[PDB]
């Protein structure tokens, strides 16, 4: 509804084709595109969040379980669909599990990485956002 | 004229990372980031140039074969690794082809889908060309 974007899918005999346009099918600009690939293991993404940074997920191959966290509910999904993106604003905390052996996450944010705008501490993301609640 | 971009690539015990960042490892601000996936068919693609339009692009999985061709050279290249880019400038034919099934091709573009900006005759487009030239 709010987070899980359903992008519009071109279909054809050649294969499938799906585009994202910035401040168009996503709400901000984009700076950046980061991915994930090649995985292995069992131990988790994530588990941080972010002040200002925003972004959204697609899972461009296999799929991947992810978790968000905005201090008052917890979200759960599967993205397993080129075409599905799952919006993760500011003051989100997330986390991301089960990548499939064959599974390529894509990441479009809206701005240059920046180690200093990141919320590593699960209490600390909880008084960040109570803060955030009093004002 | 080489177009190879060869992204700096984070590995761990989790996995791998590339990132791209605008006009900063490519030299273009990003506006649109299109893919192509579940593939099929004999047919290739491509066949057109941009006049405006930049790209970059990126084979995620699989694999699949490149022609470019800027008017002076033509190259062809093979991408299978996500750690690498193919710069396609504007005024410069490229077509895709042997997608494998599991092929997911990633595109950075520097401007919004425009059909007004399709070159698709290869005549035209090395007739736009030299014009340039002149
Ligand atoms: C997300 C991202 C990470 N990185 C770097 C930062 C680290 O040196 C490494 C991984 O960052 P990241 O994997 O997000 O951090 P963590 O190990 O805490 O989960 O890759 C970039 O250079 N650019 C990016 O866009
Ligand atoms: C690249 C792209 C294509 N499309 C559409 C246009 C076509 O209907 C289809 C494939 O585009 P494309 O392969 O570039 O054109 P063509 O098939 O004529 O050679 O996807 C978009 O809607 N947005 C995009 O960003
Ligand atoms: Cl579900």
């Amino acid at each position: 509804e709010n987070k899980v974007i359903n992008f519009k899918k071109i279909i054809d005999s050649r294969g499938s084709l799906v585009a994202i346009e910035e401040n168009k099918n996503i709400p901000f600009s984009i700076k950046r595109v980061y991915y994930i690939f090649d995985t292995k293991g069992e131990e988790p993404r994530g588990f941080h969040a972010h002040k200002k940074l925003e972004q959204v997920l697609v899972c461009l191959n296999g799929s991947c379980r992810v978790i968000l966290d905005d201090g008052n509910i917890i979200q759960e999904i599967t993205l397993d669909s080129p075409a599905v993106g799952l919006y993760v604003g500011p003051a989100v905390w997330h986390e991301m599990h089960d990548f499939s052996s064959d599974c390529v996450m894509m990441v479009l944010a809206s701005d240059y990485y920046d180690e200093t705008d990141y919320i590593r501490q699960y209490d600390n993301f909880k008084k960040y956002i109570a803060k955030i609640n009093l004002e």
